[PDB]
C-alpha cells in the first residue's frame, strides 16, 4: 500500500490543502518549447543525464522544491518527445534540495511531506499520456492535479473511506500515513 511521511506541522492538514500550498509556493518553472535554454528550469537526473533512481527540481520562484524516485527515464529529443517514463515510487515535497549525482544523491533540507510505494509503471508507449509523466510534468508546471488524483486512487485502494480530502492524521489512523517530527 501507498506510505505517506508528514511533518506534524501538517498535523490538522488534508492532503489536497497541502499539495494545493506547496504548488502555489513552487509555481511554474516555464519548462516549454523555447522556454529552456539552460540548467536554470531543467531539474536534474541522479546519475542523469536523462536516466535515474531520481529526479530533483527546484522552484524558480522560491526554494520549493521536489524529488521523485524510482526508475525513471526521459525520453529528451528521442520518441515520444519529452517524455518522462518508468517506474515511480515515491514522491517527495519540501524546500531546497541538496545533494546530486556526486553526493550519493539528492535529498531535501526540509522534507515535509513524502508518498512512497506508489507502484506507478508507465511505459514508453505511453508517451506524454503516461501517468509517470502526468504526474511529474504537473508539478514542473504548478498543477498538482495529477498527483493528487493518483494519490487519491491508491488511498481508496486501502480504504474507499479515505482520500485527498483526508487529514493526513486520519490517513495515520489508517495505517497508511507516518508523522514525523515538526519542520
Ligand atoms: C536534459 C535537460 C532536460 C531535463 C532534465 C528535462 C526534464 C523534463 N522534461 Fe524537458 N527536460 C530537459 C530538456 C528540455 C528542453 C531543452 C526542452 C525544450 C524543447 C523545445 O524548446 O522544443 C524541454 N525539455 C521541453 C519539455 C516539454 C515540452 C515539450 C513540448 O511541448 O513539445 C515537456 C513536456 C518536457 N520537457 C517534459 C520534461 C519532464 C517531464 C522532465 C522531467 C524528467
Amino acid at each position: 500500500s501507498i506510505s505517506i511521511s508528514y511533518s506534524t506541522t501538517y498535523s490538522g492538514w488534508t492532503v489536497a490543502d497541502y499539495l494545493a500550498d506547496w504548488s502555489a509556493y513552487f509555481g511554474d518553472v516555464n519548462h516549454r518549447p523555447g522556454q529552456v535554454v539552460d540548467g536554470s528550469n531543467t531539474g536534474g537526473f541522479n546519475p542523469g543525464p536523462f536516466d535515474g533512481s531520481q529526479y530533483a527540481l527546484k522552484s524558480t520562484a522560491s526554494d520549493a522544491a521536489f524529488i521523485a524516485g524510482g526508475d525513471l527515464h526521459y525520453t529528451l529529443f528521442s520518441n515520444p518527445s519529452h517524455t518522462l517514463w518508468g517506474k515511480l515510487d515515491s514522491i517527495a515535497l519540501g524546500d531546497t534540495l541538496t545533494g546530486g549525482a556526486s553526493s550519493g544523491g539528492y535529498a531535501l533540507d526540509s522534507q515535509e511531506v513524502s508518498f512512497s510505494n506508489l507502484g506507478l509503471d508507465s511505459p514508453i508507449a505511453q508517451g506524454r499520456d503516461g501517468t509517470v509523466h502526468k504526474v511529474v510534468y504537473g508539478l514542473m508546471s504548478g498543477d498538482s492535479s495529477a498527483l493528487q488524483g493518483q494519490i487519491d486512487a491508491l488511498l481508496k485502494a486501502v480504504d474507499p473511506s479515505l482520500s485527498i480530502n483526508s487529514t493526513f492524521d486520519q490517513l495515520a489512523a489508517a495505517g497508511v500515513a507516518h508523522a514525523t517530527p515538526a519542520a
